[PDB]
């Protein structure tokens, strides 16, 4: 049946660079007319010679696409999702995205290869669109954590904190980059997820200065 998986999401790519292509500049109607297939689509996320090219969900809570594709149907793999708690528009300072990695090379299979500097360097830039504006992730950080709890953070106390967080996500980064990131800058936060209660307890985190180029 992986078959037919795999030809959902191959159908909806090509739908996505048609309208991409149809709609050009204007984002808007090319996520009005991903949102008829399911309003929870709230954006795009592609790295152009991978197997990361997916929508992105966002449900009431972070459980609700842990194992749901994007029409809704039940998956192991269930598809990308958007912290519940980050708002569109008016993006957080940190916005977070959650993915499985299973080694079928799909999802967030690819943040692992993120932790290679020779990747990085050929994959700096990762495209992120959704109904308001085109966004360049800026990849300037990748690590694998053990923990939970810091690195899914949305917004902070004042820059102060927030300066600590990216000094921080700086200092675990495996890779080096030449992105410079600061207080004014919002990041997006990939990361990967377990099945739910696997408590395999094992992630690999990659970190993006967004800039809307749009």
């Amino acid at each position: 049946e992986d078959k037919q998986e795999r030809a959902n999401y191959e159908k909806l790519q090509q739908k996505f660079q048609m309208l991409m292509s149809k709609h050009q500049a204007h984002v808007r109607p090319q996520f009005e007319s991903l949102e008829k297939i399911n309003k929870d689509i709230v954006g795009w996320i592609k790295l152009s010679g991978t197997s990361l090219n997916y929508p992105v969900l966002q449900g009431k809570t972070n459980h609700d696409y842990l194992n749901l594709d994007f029409e809704r149907e039940h998956r192991r793999k269930g598809s990308i999702f958007m912290d519940f708690r980050n708002e569109l528009k008016n993006l957080n300072h940190n916005t977070i995205l959650y993915g499985h990695h299973v080694g079928d090379n799909t999802m967030f299979d690819v943040l692992e290869d993120y932790l290679k500097q020779s990747f990085y360097e050929k994959h700096k830039i990762i495209e992120f669109d959704n109904k308001y504006g085109k966004y360049q992730l800026q990849v300037f950080s990748a690590y694998k954590t053990t923990t939970k709890d810091n690195y899914i953070r949305t917004d902070f106390e004042n820059d102060q904190d927030y300066q600590q967080f990216l000094d921080e996500t700086k200092r675990k980064s495996v890779i080096n980059s030449d992105v410079n990131v600061t207080v004014k800058d919002r990041i997006m936060t990939l990361s990967t997820c377990e099945d739910a209660y696997s408590e395999t307890t094992k992630r690999i985190v990659v970190v993006a200065k967004i800039i809307k180029v749009s």
